[PDB]
């Protein structure tokens, strides 16, 4: 059992939607770590409390190189608060953001991480859901770390839940899904990766919906062959459709440029 009194607290390390994240180190060990912090008004408010203990729940009981790791949790009258490893160099959305776009190597070598990671996942019919560049966070290494559990379930869900732009068409639909939602997450940060901006981007949440359901999408020039074949293969209207992370992992494109 944990108190805020064990941590002392540093800077916020990013935004939450119900909360903050902040640097924190633990008294007794000097174990630098992060605190993701959450209102309980708020979150009895979006009545979100139950989808909260799964995040705990599921993230918990990981253990995976390319997955942030979740220590436990407490909570006092008006927050609940998340132990986190700390990710040192960030999120993968600030690299892209500096970078505008990555090179075909780094690219596949965070496709890599990610399916590695989401194998692991999947084996334990977790579904993150979730799977954007504000989630994927960086280690003392470089290597990608899979966070942000907030909307994980287990396989398979009719759970419904912006913006859209990571979300598979049965997501958008309100339908039934399963892992292969994570499968199309992937085609869409592969896209985004080499491109600097998601494929189905638009100024408007209705635009981008139309987008999805349609597959509506097109590759600037500079997108090679082997990288056009890779993203086409992840985003697919059929989940059935979408390749096994197996193949991602052993596809020609990934094993030339990764790691
Ligand atoms: N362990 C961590 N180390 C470093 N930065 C973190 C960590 N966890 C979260 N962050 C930062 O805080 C932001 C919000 O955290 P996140 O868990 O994704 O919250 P939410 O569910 O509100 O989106 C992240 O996008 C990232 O910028
Ligand atoms: C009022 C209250 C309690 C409580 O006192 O039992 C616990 C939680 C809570 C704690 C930990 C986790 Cl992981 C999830 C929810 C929450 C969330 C919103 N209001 C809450
Ligand atoms: O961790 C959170 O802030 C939330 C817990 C409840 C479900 C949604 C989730 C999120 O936005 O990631
Ligand atoms: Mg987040
Ligand atoms: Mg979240």
């Amino acid at each position: 059992q944990w108190a805020l009194e064990d941590f002392e607290i540093g800077r916020p390390l990013g935004k939450g939607k119900f909360g903050n994240v902040y640097l924190a180190r633990e008294k007794q060990s000097k174990f630098i770590l992060a605190l993701k912090v959450l209102f309980k008004a708020q979150l009895e408010k979006a009545g979100v409390e139950h989808q909260l203990r799964r995040e705990v729940e599921i993230q918990s009981h990981l253990r995976h190189p390319n997955i942030l790791r979740l220590y436990g949790y407490f909570h006092d009258a008006t927050r609940v608060y998340l132990i986190l490893e700390y990710a040192p160099l960030g999120t993968v959305y600030r690299e892209l953001q500096k970078l505008s776009k990555f090179d075909e190597q780094r690219t596949a070598t965070y496709i890599t991480e990610l399916a590695n990671a989401l194998s692991y996942c999947h084996s334990k019919r977790v579904i993150h859901r979730d799977i954007k560049p504000e989630n994927l966070l960086l280690g003392s290494a470089g290597e990608l770390k899979i966070a942000d559990f907030g909307w994980s379930v287990h396989a398979p869900s009719s759970r419904r839940t912006g913006t859209l732009d990571y979300l598979p068409p049965e997501m958008i639909e309100g339908r039934m899904h399963d892992e292969k939602v994570d499968l199309w997450s992937l085609g869409v940060l592969c896209y985004e990766f080499l491109v600097g901006k998601p494929p189905f981007e638009a100024n408007t949440y209705q635009e981008t919906y139309k987008r999805i359901s349609r597959v509506e999408f097109t590759f600037p020039d500079f997108v090679t062959e082997g990288a056009r074949d890779l993203i086409s293969r992840l985003l697919k209207h059929n989940p059935s459709q979408r390749p096994m992370l197996r193949e991602v992992l052993e596809h020609p494109w990934i094993t030339a440029n990764s790691s």
